[PDB]
């Protein structure tokens, strides 16, 4: 439920589709 901002680095978001998405590290 609670939504806790967990301290990362090895993720980001663009906004694909009108939609928030997280990139990725390996294929």
């Amino acid at each position: 439920g609670y939504i806790p901002e967990a301290p990362r680095d090895g993720q980001a978001y663009v906004r694909k589709d009108g939609e928030w998405v997280l990139l990725s590290t390996f294929l």
